[PDB]
Formats: structure tokens, C-alpha cells, sequence
């Protein structure tokens, strides 16, 4: 049967656990869990019944990604390789049930010119890595915080953010090209034209008013991921878990 896959930027795994992440996992039982912004050193006992692969950043409390699964992992790959993205613990992958699952955390450029230029540069290198992965031809599912909203429908305040990191013209164009290289935006496919977000700031009732951005993605090639929605029944981090069904063949 199909596998339930969840991608989730936890904003610090220990913080998410304190808010109830293990309880959410106990109830929802994703077959594959792709985590971003783990921050912590590996915590293989945190979610009972899950095998885990961890790729922490060099800096304490910073970035870090992980893949957890109820089925055994195969060919765990830590990093790309890429000097800076590996130092920041931003990409991990493993094969589960014949599908290459990748957990990716792309950098924010919000802090200023320095990190925006970093983001622009490493996203070209990340695109090269993804395109080579697609040319290999094995089925792939990417769960990632990309820190990019694609179209106007993807953020409530689009008119006020066309000059802000995450919605800059070249970043929207990058996302179009990312999908055109051979990836389906599974949440958008499942939503049609409906608006749904994956991140809300902690400032000024933004979560309750649904003033959000869609910056987390489930992207697929060679396999369909259906039923994808954000889960807003919990507030385990600034993001919502994004979950759907991977229709294995």
C-alpha cells in the first residue's frame, strides 16, 4: 500500500517535542517523517518505533535535518556533497520502500545582503544537485523548507513582500524552473487554486488570522503524492506539518 509521508520544520526538535510532536506522531503514524531545523544533536529515542538518520550542522542549535521511518532505511546519504550546505546540515536522503526521500532546509536570506547572496548562490548548486538526482531516474520525494513562496496565491500578504526575501522575482522564477526540471508541487496539485499556508509568524495574531506563507513543499518525481494538506490542528512550531500519501507502484 501507499506510505504516509510528512515533512515538518520543527524549529528545534526539543521545542517541538515539548509542544507535543511525539504525541502527534503517535496518533498520525507517518511512515516517513522528514524533519528540518532539528537544531539538536541526534535523538534516535525521541519517536518510538522509528529508525532515524540525522545530519546536524556544525554550529550548535542551528539548522540540521533528519529522516525518520517505520520501515528500514537504505543508502543514507549525508549532505550533497557541498562545502557550505553540508557544514550547515541542510540535505539528507535515504531510500525507503524503493523511493528516494530527501529532507532539505534551504537558507533564509531575511537577515540581510550577506545571507541573501549566500542563498542565491547555493540554490544554483542545489538545483544542479537535484537535476542530477532526477537524471538518475529513481523515484524521488523531496520534503523541504525552501524559504520561497512561488506565486501570489502562496502567501496572504503577497503585495507587501515582492521586494522581500522569500518572494523576490528571481526566487519565484527559480521555483518555476525547479518544478519544470521534472518535479510536481504536490501540495499545489492537491489544492488546485485554493489557498493554504505552511508558516505563520508568531507576531500579532498572524496564526489565528491565517496570515501565512506556503514555503514548505512535498515535491515528487516518478511517484504520485496525493491527499497533501497542512495540519493546523496543532501548533508545534511556526510551521505546520505537511502530510500526504505516496502511491508506491
Amino acid at each position: 500500500g501507499p506510505l504516509k509521508v510528512t515533512t515538518f520544520n520543527v524549529n528545534g526538535l526539543r521545542s517541538a517535542l515539548r509542544k507535543g510532536l511525539a504525541d502527534w506522531v503517535e496518533s498520525n503514524q507517518p511512515d516517513v517523517l522528514l524533519l528540518q531545523e532539528v537544531r539538536a544533536e541526534p535523538m534516535p529515542d525521541a519517536l518510538p518505533g522509528y529508525h532515524s538518520a540525522w545530519f546536524p550542522a556544525q554550529k550548535a542549535g542551528y539548522s540540521g535535518v533528519a529522516i525518520l521511518s517505520r520501515l528500514p532505511l537504505k543508502d543514507v546519504r549525508l549532505g550533497m556533497p557541498h562545502d557550505e550546505m553540508d557544514a550547515e546540515g541542510r540535505v539528507v536522503s535515504a531510500v525507503v520502500a524503493g523511493v528516494r526521500f530527501v529532507s532539505v532546509y534551504l537558507p533564509s536570506g531575511s537577515s540581510g545582503e550577506a545571507r541573501q547572496g549566500f542563498k542565491d548562490r547555493v540554490l544554483a548548486d542545489y538545483q544542479a544537485w537535484v537535476s542530477e538526482l532526477l537524471a538518475a531516474g529513481e523515484p524521488v520525494v523531496i520534503g523541504g523548507d525552501y524559504n520561497i513562496a512561488h506565486r501570489e496565491i502562496d502567501l496572504k500578504n503577497w503585495r507587501s513582500n515582492q521586494k522581500n526575501s522569500g518572494f523576490l522575482p528571481h526566487e519565484r522564477t527559480w521555483m518555476t524552473a525547479h518544478l519544470a526540471a521534472g518535479l510536481v508541487d504536490c501540495h499545489r496539485d492537491c489544492l488546485g487554486e485554493e489557498a493554504e499556508y505552511t508558516w505563520w509568524s508568531n507576531r500579532a495574531n498572524a496564526y489565528a488570522n491565517n496570515v501565512g506563507w506556503r514555503i514548505d513543499y512535498l515535491l515528487s518525481a516518478g511517484v504520485r503524492v496525493s491527499g497533501v494538506r497542512s495540519d493546523r490542528s496543532v501548533r508545534l512550531s511556526d510551521h505546520a506539518p505537511l502530510t500526504g500519501w505516496v502511491e508506491l507502484e
